[PDB]
């Protein structure tokens, strides 16, 4: 199985507005899952990658692929299974079916800011792998390829957030270098409180 | 005799001020060894895109002459008749020959959800030095940033505190904001970021 890593274009939305629904579902948070195709759509139309929001897919394909921004060109990795892959949705997630190319995954992030280096960074705000490709490296090549970019830019920091129960990530992210910073605490203003501001 | 404040964009003739006003902040902070921000670091990094696009600064500026209307909120400030003692004064001063002192700022940018329609910002840092504090400004500074988002159709404005600040939390929670205790920040930076790049994607 051949993988790929790519910007998304704004061609994308389907897959990407697919991969959150399962997301959402995955993780209970349906309820609160208001984005929809044209708000996405029009982010990734206005937003310039690694400067805004950014998306990365994960595609795979049984067969080799051809090899958006100056800053950037795809990357890459050949994995090994004659496991069949049991994906039936694999047809909701294929911008190509002459070519049999899937969408298995993908990373939402956007740049943060230290002030103390004068250098941005980045925020990961997601990582989905859909359910028939896990264990098999890709995740993790998710993360690599925000790391990456963060590297080949000059960016000072790649960050994110983790529940404080889930020992298995924090003990995967500890594992690749990440420090826990465990005494900060994340504050929200939304809804009437923040109406209130006027 | 008041004094008369404002907040207004940052530009990048402002690079010296936010520079300064960074290290003003570390010193506070007692972390002055962590702090290697340059001038042309901020220059080339803060002002890449257009104001709430990316990366902006709100500049909070004060005077005893009043400012001619050209960000700033409902004008709720407090204290403005008790003298300055700001002997750096000059070093904030964005022209001489006016009485202009710039006397502290906010660095806020998007962010996102992935569930949500609307996007975010999210608040780096709120400084007030020292001189101009107990006048309302620094509140100022963060009722800015929360206007300018329900201006612009946004969903959420957000930040972190230390878990043991009791009293900021309690300032945090009588404005309404949500305290999120489940989630914990997680860093890649220095050589742990650079192995990165050894992987061959």
């Amino acid at each position: 199985m051949f993988s790929r890593i790519r910007l998304a274009t704004p061609s994308d939305v389907p897959f990407i507005h697919k991969l959150i629904h399962q997301m959402a579902v995955f993780e209970r948070l349906t309820h609160l899952f208001s984005a929809t195709e044209s708000g996405l759509a029009s982010t990734l139309f206005t937003s310039r990658p690694f400067q805004s929001f950014t998306v990365f897919l994960l595609e795979v394909s049984r067969s080799p692929f051809p090899a958006p921004s100056p800053d950037f060109t795809p990357f890459f990795k050949t994995h090994n299974l004659d496991l069949p892959i049991d994906d039936p949705e694999s047809y909701n997630f294929s911008p190509d079916m002459l070519n049999d190319v899937v969408v298995a995954g993908f990373v939402l992030f956007f740049p943060n800011y230290s002030s103390f280096l004068s250098k941005p960074g980045f925020y990961i705000e997601d990582i989905f792998v859909r359910e028939p490709y896990r264990r098999k490296g890709f995740g993790s090549m998710l993360l690599t390829a925000v790391a990456k970019q963060a590297v080949k830019m000059g960016y000072g920091r790649v960050e994110w957030v983790v529940l404080d129960w889930n020992v298995n990530a924090i003990k995967f992210y500890e594992q690749m270098g990440a420090q826990i910073l465990q005494e900060w605490r994340v504050c929200r203003l939304t809804g009437d409180a923040l109406e209130a501001f006027d």
